[PDB]
């Protein structure tokens, strides 16, 4: 358990009287020891969370007092509980049978559909979902026509200027920039006026013919084939169940015609699905989990990437145990012949449930989300979005929300109205700047800063070549500060856990496999490879 209230005085300092607010902490101390019995999981983590406030109360009084470091000690002692409680409380108690795949904005690809059979063949004690918006389902066709629409209209004023004239290391994507923010200002005013009787797609349709003579019939006939296919593979449509709704709902419409960024739409709707169903969110790059264990006793080619060594094992599992039709052996060229035999050897003789494994029962605490943690750069891993754990009445869900709901009121509370005045990107980007340094809090941590600078480049990201504004609104970043507010029992934090604490909510890995072709083809978002706008000066 925690210390006891006698035991917690290696916080005296001889002869110093104690304070009313220290005495605080003594009793609440001196309770919890007695009254855990007759309770509640939740009330216990009140109670550790009343203690720490305590703790923080007497510290911010005391600044100087020669308490603190003893307080602080006991403090790390109440994660430390926290941690046992969360252990304990993942027994007997198991994330709801619902297995959910979104896939929003335009056609599905084929892999998808395998990878989802795959999942449909494992997990048949599940029920599967795959969730998709019918009623927008030419938000990739609009982005594209955003992009390549006004990619062409500034190249064009500038041809003869190509000879390194005046457009050099890019000042394409500034001035493209310019341009796609009126096309996006000007949508929304469309959107604004027709959201009462249109559905997105019907907006878009308007939008894209009005404006860069596109072919009605052709933008309809991409409809009918998008929804055929997701009526086909039995797609659950959002429009027709309650999932988004109020705040969510607001910011899942922002991303789709506002910023048309489908990433953050999925990064919304992924949240209000657990809310609604609970269990396991799962992104379509994922497979289900791989006995990787099993090839030990082969040993790795010393030239191979790890990665693409195990990417390799599954190919060989998928091919022999024929589980997909159109997985090549894209990984096992790099392999020499006598090891790849050894590989297709031995997933012949062994069983194919003994090779993937199944979700089954999984123990979860009614206060953690468990979470995919993945390598990055450096050899170090962090929490991913893709796959994502949880009942719905999880806190740590409860503090996801509100995460996204307090990122997203911040920055709407300071760009929207400027996006509804300002009539060119220039006043805005001044008008917007003005405004962060204006109304950012004194005292924020190196991570409260860090997401307050963001705000300025939000419009910009995905339409300017290294800017990545969602992990800040939406995705990992905001899942690691949910995490942090529910261990350190806190709200709203900006701030980050560590890789030892992150462990706590991290997400097995016999749950899913991420080395899969379509997560590798995904990797490519993040490259220095943006000179490449010589591959659309050849085009026209």
């Amino acid at each position: 358990l925690i210390t006891r209230e006698q035991l917690m005085k290696i916080a005296s300092i001889p002869l110093k009287r104690k304070e009313p607010e220290y005495n605080l902490i003594l009793d609440a101390l001196e309770n919890f020891n007695r009254d855990i019995e007759g309770t509640s999981v939740k009330e216990i983590y009140s109670k550790l969370s009343k203690l720490n406030e305590l703790v923080d109360n007497y510290q911010t009084k005391y600044p100087s007092s020669g308490r603190n470091l003893a307080l602080e000690n006991f403090r790390d002692s109440l994660y430390s509980e926290l941690r046992e409680l969360i252990k304990n409380s993942r027994t007997s108690t198991i994330a709801s049978k619902n297995l959910s795949f979104i896939w929003i904005g335009g056609p599905i690809s084929d892999q998808s559909l395998e990878y989802y059979n795959m999942w449909k063949m494992f997990n048949k004690d599940y029920n599967i979902r795959l969730f998709y918006d019918k009623n927008s389902l030419l938000v990739n066709t609009l982005k594209t026509a955003i992009i390549q629409e006004s990619s062409k209209v500034i190249i064009e004023q500038n041809q003869s200027n190509i000879l390194d004239g005046t457009y050099g290391h890019n000042k394409f994507y500034s001035d493209r920039m310019k341009l796609i923010y009126r096309y996006k200002r000007e949508l929304k005013m469309l959107y604004e006026n027709m959201k009462q009787n249109n559905s997105v797609d019907d907006i878009i349709i308007n939008f894209l013919s009005n404006y860069f003579k596109y072919d009605i019939g052709k933008l309809n006939n991409q409809k009918e084939n998008n929804n055929n296919k997701m009526i086909a593979i039995g797609a659950t449509d959002i429009n027709t169940e309650n999932i988004l709704t109020n705040k969510l709902k607001s910011y899942y419409y922002q991303e789709l015609i506002q910023t048309n960024n489908l990433a953050a739409a999925s990064d919304i709707l992924r949240i209000a699905i657990l809310k609604k169903y609970g269990g396991v969110y799962c992104d379509l790059d994922f497979l289900p989990g791989v006995n990787l264990s099993l090839f030990n006793d082969i040993s790795k080619p010393n030239g191979m990437d790890s990665n693409y060594w195990e990417a390799a094992i599954f190919e060989a599992i998928a091919n022999e145990k024929k589980l997909m039709n159109n997985y090549p052996y894209k990984y096992m060229e790099q392999v020499p012949s006598e090891i790849k035999e050894r590989i297709l050897s031995f997933v012949r003789n062994h069983d194919i449930n003994d090779l993937i494994l199944p979700l089954g029962d999984i123990k979860i605490s009614q206060l953690e989300i468990l979470l995919s943690r993945l390598k990055a750069a450096t050899g170090k891993k962090t929490f991913s979005n893709a796959f994502i754990i949880s009942n719905n009445d999880s806190l740590t869900l409860n503090n996801l929300i509100s995460q996204l709901e307090n990122r997203y009121e911040i920055l709407n509370s300071i760009i929207q109205e400027k996006f509804k005045i300002c009539e060119t990107y220039d006043s805005y980007i001044n008008s917007v700047s003005e405004l962060v340094l204006e109304t950012t809090p004194k005292n924020l941590s190196m991570d409260g800063s860090s997401f307050y600078q963001q705000i300025i480049g939000y419009l910009s990201s995905g339409f300017k070549p290294e800017v990545n504004s969602t992990v800040f609104f939406s995705g990992p970043n905001i899942y690691s500060s949910a995490t942090c507010d529910t261990y350190h029992f806190i709200k709203n934090t900006f701030d980050m856990l560590s890789s030892q604490n992150q462990e706590i909510f991290e997400a097995s890995n016999n749950l899913y496999f991420s080395k899969t072709h379509d997560e590798f083809k995904s990797s490519w978002l993040l490259r220095s490879n943006i000179a490449e706008k010589e591959f659309q000066k050849l085009i026209k």
